[PDB]
DNA sequence: ATGTGACGCT
DNA sequence: AGCGTCAA
C-alpha cells in the first residue's frame, strides 16, 4: 500500500492579501468594503483586490471601479503606487518577504505566489510528536475546520466545526506515531501557530490547507476562507472529490482540464478513479495519465522545494487599443523607464540576496495578436545600467520595426522586460 | 481596454 | 533558444 502518507504539506494564502496591505497603513479602510485600484484615468481604475465586505456586494478582481461603485456604492478605494508611468508594487514585494521570513523560522517554504508558500512539516512534525507523548486539546486548533466532518448525529457556522473537530479528536490514534491522521493534526497545530505569528507580528490574517501532499493543502486551504484552515485528510478524498469539480483543482483549470472534462465526459474527480493509468496515459501522456491517476485517488509526489527566492525579476507595461507605440521614440522611452525600475530592483535584490542576474531577457506584443507575448529574446545582462539594460533591450528589437520610416514603429501592445539567470555573489 | 513568475515542450 | 500553459 504506497499510502500516499508520506509527507506533511501545507499552504498558506493571506486573505485579501492587498487589501489587508492598505487597511493596515489606513486604519479608515479596516472592517469595510474596500478594494484596491489602479489607474484611476480608465473608469475610475481597474480592481486587483476585493475586502471581503466587498466581496459580500458581489464585487470581483478584473472590474472597472466605476462599475463596482454601480455595486457597492460606498466602496472604499486605496491606489497603487506608481513608478514612472507604470503602477508599482514595491510596497507588497516589501510586505510579503515579511511573511516568507516568518514562515522559514518554522520550516523550508516554496514561494508559490507573493502571498502564498508551500510548507513540508514531516521533519518537523516528528519532533513534536517525541515532546508530546500525549493527547491533542481542541484549544489547540480554534480555527481549524476538519474536511468531512461531522456527520451523523450545532446549527451554525462555528456551531459545527467544533462538532467536525470532536468526532475526529476522538477517532485519532495518539498512540500510533506512524498513524497518518495524527501527523496532520499536531502539523495544524504547528500551522495554527506559525499564523498566529503573522498576525501578531505582522497585523495581517491568512487562510491554510493542511494535508498530505501540495495539491490538496491548496484546495483545503480555499476550502474554510477566511482566517481559517482546513484539514484534508486520506479519508476525505473520496466522498470530497466525488462532488468536486475539476476545475477547481491545481493545472486542472486550463484547457487539459477542458479537454478532460469533454474527452471522458464528466464533471467530478472522483470520476478519474474508473480509468485504468494506461488509459489517461494513452489520451494525455504518460506523465499526466500517472499524475492524474495518482491525483484521483488523492495522491501526489511533487515536492516543496527551498526556495524563497525568486528566479526571475521582471516588469510589464500594457499600451491596449490606441495607446499603442508608434515610433522608435516612445519605445526607446518607455524601454528606460522599464529598465530603471528594473535596475533599483536588481541591486536591491543584490544587496539582499548576494546574488546577481546573467540574461536579460525583453518580450513584447503586437496588435491583433491573442496571446500574452509574440516574440521573446535573451540577451546578456553584466551591468545594473538601465540604460545599457533598455540599450541592449531596443539593440534586439531594433529590427522588428517593419515601418520603411525608421522614426515610427510597426505597433506594440506590450513590453515585458525580465531580468533572470541568477548567479552567486 | 484589466494590468508577474514558474515551469514544460520542442 | 524561443514558445505555450497555468495560476496568483
Ligand atoms: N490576477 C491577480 C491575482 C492576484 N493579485 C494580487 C492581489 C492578491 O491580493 C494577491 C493574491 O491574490 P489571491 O488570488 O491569492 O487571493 P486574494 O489575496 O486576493 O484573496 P483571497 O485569498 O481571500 O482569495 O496578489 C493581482 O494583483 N492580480
Ligand atoms: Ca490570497
Amino acid at each position: 500500500m504506497a499510502t500516499g502518507q508520506d509527507r506533511v504539506v501545507a499552504l498558506v494564502d493571506m486573505d485579501c492579501f492587498f487589501v489587508q496591505v492598505e487597511q493596515r497603513q489606513n486604519p479608515h479602510l479596516r472592517n469595510k468594503p474596500c478594494a484596491v485600484v489602479q489607474y484611476k484615468s480608465w473608469k475610475g481604475g481597474g480592481i486587483i483586490a476585493v475586502s471581503y465586505e466587498a466581496r459580500a456586494f458581489g464585487v470581483t478582481r478584473s472590474m472597472w471601479a466605476d462599475d463596482a461603485k454601480k455595486l457597492c456604492p460606498d466602496l472604499l478605494l486605496a491606489q497603487v503606487r506608481e513608478s514612472r508611468g507604470k503602477a508599482n508594487l514595491t510596497k507588497y514585494r516589501e510586505a510579503s518577504v515579511e511573511v516568507m521570513e516568518i514562515m522559514s523560522r518554522f520550516a523550508v517554504i516554496e514561494r508559490a505566489s507573493i502571498d502564498e508558500a508551500y510548507v513540508d512539516l514531516t521533519s518537523a512534525v516528528q519532533e513534536r510528536l517525541q515532546k508530546l507523548g500525549q493527547p491533542i486539546s481542541a484549544d489547540l486548533l480554534p480555527s481549524t475546520y476538519i474536511e468531512g466532518l461531522p456527520q451523523g448525529p450545532t446549527v451554525q457556522k462555528e456551531g459545527m466545526r467544533k462538532q467536525g473537530l470532536f468526532q475526529w479528536l476522538d477517532s485519532l490514534q495518539i498512540d500510533n506515531l506512524t498513524s497518518p491522521d495524527l501527523q496532520l493534526t499536531v502539523g495544524a497545530v504547528i500551522v495554527e501557530e506559525m499564523r498566529a505569528a503573522i498576525e501578531r507580528e505582522t497585523g495581517f490574517q491568512c487562510s491554510a490547507g493542511i494535508s498530505h501532499n501540495k495539491v490538496l493543502a491548496k484546495l483545503a486551504c480555499g476550502l474554510n476562507k477566511p482566517n481559517r484552515q482546513t484539514l484534508v485528510s486520506h479519508g476525505s478524498v473520496p466522498q470530497l472529490f466525488s462532488q468536486m469539480p475539476i476545475r477547481k483543482i491545481r493545472s486542472l483549470g486550463g484547457k487539459l482540464g477542458a479537454s478532460v472534462i469533454e474527452i471522458l465526459g464528466i464533471e467530478y474527480m472522483g470520476e478519474l478513479t474508473q480509468f485504468t493509468e494506461s488509459q489517461l496515459q494513452s489520451h494525455f501522456g504518460e506523465k499526466n495519465g500517472s499524475w492524474l491517476y495518482a491525483m484521483c485517488r488523492g495522491i501526489e509526489h511533487d515536492p516543496v522545494k527551498p526556495r524563497q527566492l525568486p528566479k526571475t525579476i521582471g516588469c510589464s507595461k500594457n499600451f491596449p487599443g490606441k495607446t499603442a507605440l508608434a515610433t522608435r521614440e516612445q519605445v526607446q522611452w518607455w524601454l528606460l523607464q522599464l529598465a530603471q525600475e528594473l535596475e533599483e530592483r536588481l541591486t536591491k535584490d543584490r544587496n539582499d540576496n548576494d546574488r546577481v542576474a546573467t540574461q536579460l531577457v525583453v518580450s513584447i506584443r503586437v496588435q491583433g495578436d491573442k496571446r500574452l507575448s509574440s516574440l521573446r529574446r535573451c540577451c546578456a545582462l553584466t551591468r545594473y545600467d538601465a540604460h545599457k539594460m533598455s540599450h541592449d533591450a531596443f539593440t534586439v528589437i531594433k529590427n522588428c520595426n517593419t515601418s520603411g520610416i525608421q522614426t515610427e514603429w510597426s505597433p506594440l501592445t506590450m513590453l515585458f522586460l525580465c531580468a533572470t539567470k541568477f548567479s552567486a555573489s
